[PDB]
C-alpha cells in the first residue's frame, strides 16, 4: 500500500493470534505493543529515556502481519498509550518514506 | 527521494534562514523545532499530554524546504529533544509511507 499522512497511519496488525491496531511510526526506533501473550523467552529492556524509563519485555523474532505483508522482528511488550510499529519492523515490511 | 528506515530518517531542513537537522516522524501529528526566529505572530499552544504538557509557540504558514521540495505549514517552536517534521508537513511534501 501507499499510505497518505493526512490521518494518523493507524493500521490493523496480526501479532500472536490477536488482531490489534498500531501506528506506523518512523520516529520510533523499536516496536512496542500493549500487553499481549507472545511465544518465547523475553529479556527485560529499558526504553524511554526522556522524562524517565519504562521497563518492557523484549521478545525476539516475532511475526506480525500488516496489510498482507509479513515481518519478523523484535517486539517489546509493556504499557504503551498506543501500539507502535517502529523502524525495526518498518524496514522488515519493505517500508519507505517517499516524496 | 525514497527514504529507507534502517537509520533514523534525519534530514537537513531549511526553515527561517537557518539550516537545521530534523526527523521525518509519521508518529507525530505536528511539527516542532527547537528555538528558531520565525516571522509572524504566534499563538501559544499546549502539546504533549502524556506525562505533562509543553508550552510551545504556534506559527502559521511557515516554509521549510527538505531535499529540494518546499512546504508551507504550521510550525511550533519550543524546547524539543530533536526536531520533528510531523504529518502536517509530511503531507505538504507529498510524502507517503510505502510497502
Amino acid at each position: 500500500p501507499q499510505i497518505t499522512l493526512w490521518k494518523r497511519p493507524l493500521v490493523s496488525i496480526k501479532v500472536g493470534g490477536q488482531i490489534k491496531e498500531a501506528l506506523l511510526d518512523t520516529g520510533a526506533d523499536d516496536t512496542v505493543l500493549e500487553e499481549i501473550n507472545l511465544p518465547g523467552k523475553w529479556k527485560p529492556k529499558m526504553i524511554g529515556g526522556i522524562g524517565g524509563f519504562i521497563k518492557v519485555r523484549q521478545y525476539d523474532q516475532i511475526l506480525i502481519e500488516i496489510c498482507g505483508k509479513k515481518a519478523i522482528g523484535t517486539v517489546l511488550v509493556g504499557p504503551t498509550p498506543v501500539n507502535i510499529i517502529g523502524r525495526n519492523m518498518l524496514t522488515q515490511l519493505g517500508c519507505t518514506l517517499n516524496f
